[PDB]
This record gives C-alpha cells, structure tokens and sequence, in this order.
DNA sequence: GTACCTACGGCTTATGATTCTTCTCGCTTCCGGCGGCATCGGGATGCCCGCGTTGCAGGCCA
C-alpha cells in the first residue's frame, strides 16, 4: 500500500455474459471442468 | 472455563398450488305408465285309445 511503490488492478464491465449463471449451477460446475 | 457462521454436494421432509373422484341443483319434456273396451288364443272339461310310469329280476358299474 505505498502510493510510489504499490500495483493496483483495474476491473471492467466489458461485456455481460451468462458465466455468473452458470456460476452455481451444478450442471455448468460439471461440464466446465474441461481441463484436458 | 465456554459459542455461533457459511461453502463444497444429495434425500427427506414441512407446507401452498392443479387433475381426478365425488355430491348432488334445475326442472321440463319427451316418454312412460294407467285405465277402459273390443278381440283372440289357450285351455279346462269330457271321452277314447296306446304310451309313460313303475315293480320284478338280472347283469353291469362306482
């Protein structure tokens, strides 16, 4: 939290998607993990 | 020395909603009794004749 030394991050809205309504799902929160 | 909060997932149980069972209002109108009279087919009653019912004794069956 020093204002010369720290690095904060930016947020934006750029689009709206559905991923919040898949978010807790229990069918999205099975076909999402896909890392293979 | 001690108490109270939620996320990660599944079955159930504690209560407001919709299709299937049931309880029975309305009378009115076409339809079903209801009574009287002419009609017709059956049959009870009588006589005749042969067949249906029954007793005896034997051979067959449950």
């Amino acid at each position: 939290m020093d204002p010369e030394s720290r690095r904060m991050l930016r947020v934006t809205v750029k689009d709206a998607i559905a991923a919040d309504q898949l978010f807790t799902t229990l069918m999205g929160d099975a076909v999402e993990p896909r890392r293979a």
